[PDB]
């Protein structure tokens, strides 16, 4: 017996699979917001030295002229790039002589500077509080910001590879529920942090959780879903990642104080962990382990939930354990050791490395199109949703491989297309840039449909985390291609442009999905093989 016939008798369709879908939907969003949370929570104002005639009343009050605070920071702060404040440089003295109209700006010497050593002053009219600010992450600091960054993805990449293993060996639901409570508690705690060490600790962990929720979410969704209605809720479930940028912008709009920011993000997750212990464990899991009572209880749970009680009668343990008993007659490396699964496993993780790749290597034009962070967020989002939805009818009417393949070759397109596009030329960039990064979220879909179908549920879990952990590499790899941008200006976009349409000439080599059982065991899949012939 195949777990379909099971669910069709239990109801594939129904209140229960709304309201998880609803659920899971919701906790995405709000993981979308842990996301990108740091987006927010460390921008880097503007800032400049801290100056006593600028921002000591004291030293303000021992001038007997009065000086404007254009001319006290003229005086106080050379010009930097675009005659605004150098960010990194004082006077040792105050220049007064530079208040005379009759000077170059020019008239003084590099001996004349020094650190800023009483700290920074940071414009707090858009931020009030970040990260940058609370810890002086700015000038010589500034690289710690990307390095938290590196630090929060490869705790992805951690959580990716610990709680695949730990998904396919303890079920779920357990891992999802735990998930929830370490991210709402740490990301807590990371809020209250005193110490940028500490919160970069926190960080790491709430990561690894963020990876637990998103492999057990995509996970119970398509084991509870019917094959037919699969398509559209792992749609819905993709979807809330853009929603999740929308809320993101939103709160951070309404609250700008990073800690309150990370206690509003963080608090949610407590109502998730305790509504996720209503949710269903996966049967087909429960079933292909021959833990036949456990999944006997969730089935007459869920057949309950669907009004379907008059399954009961039909459904007898012994039924269900002489149907097991006919279909039964991991590790990393087992993926890696069986010769039809490797080939599959190294092209969904490439597929999902160029994901992280592209949207890295194309996050420079959305910068050309404005200035507020919130609308830029969330014009992100909006067309993030389209792109979303008309990728899930093109899966349902050309299937996932054809599907997958033009959303990764429109996204290299567009990101080699843009190398063409003079400088001067602007908005057709940003056009093309907004359709690749829909094609991006098209093939995050394709991606994380097709990876899910590809692999038995005893591996499947496995196959999915080292596909993230894979997607995390590549996210993590993006900002350094950028640094080896400093070696000739088309070295990124070229690099940027050759992952994805080589991911997507290679995903052409999977075997097409969307007609044949999912496979529950690795016999399944030698079945499709042999089938494949």
């Amino acid at each position: 017996m195949a777990f379909s016939e099971l669910l069709d008798l239990v109801g594939g369709l129904g209140r229960f699979q709304v309201l998880q879908t609803m659920a899971l939907m919701v906790s995405i969003m709000w993981l979308c917001t842990q996301s990108m949370l740091e987006n927010f929570s460390a921008a880097v104002p503007s800032h400049r030295c801290w100056a006593p005639l600028l921002d000591n009343s004291t030293a303000q009050a021992s001038i007997l002229g009065s000086l404007s605070p254009e001319a006290l920071l003229a005086i106080s702060i050379p010009p930097g790039p675009n005659q605004r404040p150098h960010q990194c440089r004082r006077f040792r003295q105050p220049q007064w002589q530079l208040l005379d109209p009759n000077a170059t700006a020019t008239s003084w010497s590099e001996a004349d500077t020094e650190p800023c050593v009483d700290g920074w002053v940071y414009d707090r009219s858009i931020f009030t509080s970040t990260i940058v600010a609370k810890w002086n992450l700015v000038c010589d600091s500034h690289a710690l910001k990307p390095m938290a960054q590196s630090i929060y993805l490869a705790g992805i990449l951690v959580g990716a590879a610990a709680c695949g293993p730990a998904s396919d060996r303890f079920g779920r639901r357990l891992v999802l529920t735990w998930s929830y409570l370490q991210m709402a508690v740490m990301g807590t705690a990371a809020a209250f942090a005193p110490a940028f060490p500490v919160y970069c600790l926190f960080r790491f962990l709430l990561a690894f959780a963020v990876a637990g929720v998103m492999m057990n979410t995509g996970t119970l969704l398509m084991e509870w879903t019917a094959a037919r209605a699969r398509p559209l809720v792992m749609t819905l479930n993709s979807l809330g990642f853009s929603f999740g940028h929308g809320l993101t912008a939103a709160v951070a709009y309404g609250v700008r104080d990073w800690t309150l920011l990370q206690l509003v993000v963080s608090v949610p997750f407590f109502l998730c962990f305790l509504y996720s212990w209503w949710l269903a464990e996966s049967a087909r899991w429960l079933l292909t382990t021959g833990r036949l009572d456990w999944g006997l209880q969730e089935l007459w749970r869920v057949a309950a939930i669907n009004g379907k009680g008059a399954v009961q009668d039909t459904l007898t343990p012994e039924v269900l354990l002489s149907a097991m008993r006919e279909e039964l007659s991991a590790s990393l490396g087992t993926l890696l050791r069986m010769p039809g699964l490797r080939f599959r496993t190294c092209i969904s993780t490439l597929c999902w490395f160029a994901f992280g790749f592209t949207f890295f290597g194309l996050a420079l034009d959305l910068q050309a199109l404005g200035s507020n962070i919130f609308l830029l967020q969330m014009f992100i989002g909006v067309v993030d949703i389209p792109a979303k939805m008309g990728a899930l009818l093109l899966l349902s009417h050309l299937g996932r491989r054809p599907t997958l393949a033009a959303s990764l070759l429109l996204a290299g397109l567009c990101i080699l297309a843009n190398t063409l596009v003079p400088h001067e030329m602007g908005a057709l960039r940003s056009a093309l840039a907004v359709l690749g990064l829909g094609g991006v979220g098209a093939a995050f879909t394709c991606i994380t449909i097709y990876s899910s179908e590809l692999f038995p549920t005893v591996l499947r879990m496995t196959a999915v985390g080292l596909g993230q952990m894979a997607a995390s590499g590549g996210a993590i790899l993006g900002p350094l291609v950028r640094l080896l941008g400093v070696h000739g200006p088309w070295l990124p976009l070229l690099v940027y442009g050759t992952v994805p349409v080589l991911s997507g000439l290679a995903a052409l080599l999977l075997p097409e999905t969307q007609s044949l059982p999912l496979p529950d065991t690795i016999q399944d899949v030698q079945n499709q093989a042999v089938k494949k012939a």
